[PDB]
Order: C-alpha cells, then structure tokens, then sequence
C-alpha cells in the first residue's frame, strides 16, 4: 500500500478526536490522538484523514495533522527498487541528496531521487527514522523516555516538552510506529503479559497500584529501563525521573510487552 507520513498539529491545542470510519457520530469519538504525533496516511475521504500507527488505524480531521516529508543523504550506494525489495528503477551515489515519503516499510523508506520514486534500505540512509539506538523495540522505547529526563509532569500531556504517567508510554512507542491506548488501565490490559519481574526487559510497560483504599485500582504506569531501574512522569516532584524498582512502595499490577 502507498501512504505519506502524518504529523500531528493539532492547531490551538494538543489533540483530536479520532473516529473509526468517516461519518462518525462527532460526541461518540473511539480515542484522541495528540500533538506532533507520527501516522501513516492512508487516504482521505469527507473531510477526515485516514491514518494508522502500526496495527492501528482511524479516522481524524485534515485540519488536525500536515503531510510531510523527510530529506536526507544517503551513506551506502544501494538500488531503488520498485517496491521494498531488492525490479530496479535506479541508483543512488555515495551520499545522493533525497527525500522520503513514507518509513517502515518491511525495512525500506520510500523516497524520492532526483524525481525517482521507489523503496530504499532503512540501513542505506543516514536518517533513521526511530532515533534511538538498542537491540530490540523495547531498548528503544526506553532510550526513548530517557530522552524526556526532567521533563515536567502536566496532566493529559504526550509531548513533546510535558507528559503525564500513561502519556510519556504511548508517546515513547508511537515513536516506534507501535500504537498503545492512552489510559493506564487499558495499557495494562494489552501486549504480551509477563507474569514475572525477574523476566522483566527494558521497554516493558508497568502499570501499579497507587491508592490504599482502592486496591484494585490502576491509575500509574512506568517503563522499565534496565538495571533494576525504571523511569514514569511522576507527581513526586512533577517530573520525568528514575525510579528504584525494587524499593518502589506500591504494587505491581501488570508487566506489558508491546515490542516484538
């Protein structure tokens, strides 16, 4: 399928609201996605974009997010082909002047060269796409937060200055084209569940217990980092920080795994 790249803009505010086809009852919207987030586009229709993030699509207004590209070199002579494998419909020198249209496509960007337009290796360009650096999804979503240290804590925030608990996850694995729901509660009740904290890597999502009195309750969710350490936007002290996992004095409710 051929899509564009989606940035939210969210004019005046920070989200929108999102819609499951396109022509939604407007007061009965599934979610809200939120400012300089990253979608795919894929297409328009009755004044909505069409857009998804990994497994994840819906519908939001046009006035809401900007089609973009991405221009960069390239590092590594390699064959634009004519889709993400390698019939060839160029050739690209040593570190060519291009522009991408559209990423993660099963490990090719697809660009434009000189007027060419075709599919390229992730590798061969020297813009990658998610930033971070690690040896799984996971590693990158925690180098992802790690990132947003200090970072003040504002309620309903996703970015990319302020961040509340739930929102710095979802966030940090749009970044990754992996899409998560945006309350802690339902975080906690998706991915692949690890019932053991000594299994625990980083990237895995935690979600916590925080009130005595209603011990069942969820509304707290940190990312674990590595090292017996995890990081959460936090009240205590209205932060992005580091906290001990070990010492930390409220329950575990679940362990997550939304990286594969």
């Amino acid at each position: 399928q051929t899509q564009t790249i989606g940035r939210l803009t969210t004019p005046g505010t920070n989200l929108v609201k999102a819609y499951k086809t396109s022509n939604p009852d407007l007061n009965r919207n599934c979610y809200w996605l939120y400012f300089d987030y990253y979608v795919h586009i894929l297409g328009y229709e009755n004044g909505f974009a069409h857009v998804r993030i990994g497994t994840e699509d819906c519908w939001i207004s046009k006035d809401s997010l900007e089609e973009i590209t991405i221009p960069t070199k390239s590092v590594t002579e390699a064959n634009i082909y004519s889709e993400p494998s390698r019939t060839i419909i160029r050739y690209v020198p040593a570190n060519s002047d291009v522009t991408i249209l559209d990423f993660n496509c099963d490990g090719f960007y697809r660009i434009n060269y000189r007027g060419y337009i075709g599919y390229i290796l992730e590798d061969a360009l020297q813009y990658k796409w998610k930033q971070v650096d690690g040896a799984n999804d996971g590693e990158r979503a925690a180098n992802l937060v790690k990132t947003k240290l200090g970072c003040k804590y504002v309620w309903a925030m996703s970015g990319p200055d302020t961040f509340d608990c739930s929102g710095l996850m979802q966030w940090a694995y749009n970044r990754l084209d992996i899409f998560m729901h945006r309350t802690a509660d339902v975080q906690g009740n998706h991915g692949q569940l690890i019932e053991d904290a000594k299994d625990i890597l980083p990237g895995d999502i935690i979600t916590f217990h925080t009130d005595s009195e209603k011990p069942t309750a969820v509304t707290h969710v940190g990312m674990y980092v590595g090292n017996g350490q995890f990081i959460h936007a936090s009240t205590n002290g209205y932060v992005v920080r580091y906290q001990d996992f070990n010492s930390y004095p409220y329950p575990v409710s679940s362990i997550r795994r939304y990286w594969t």
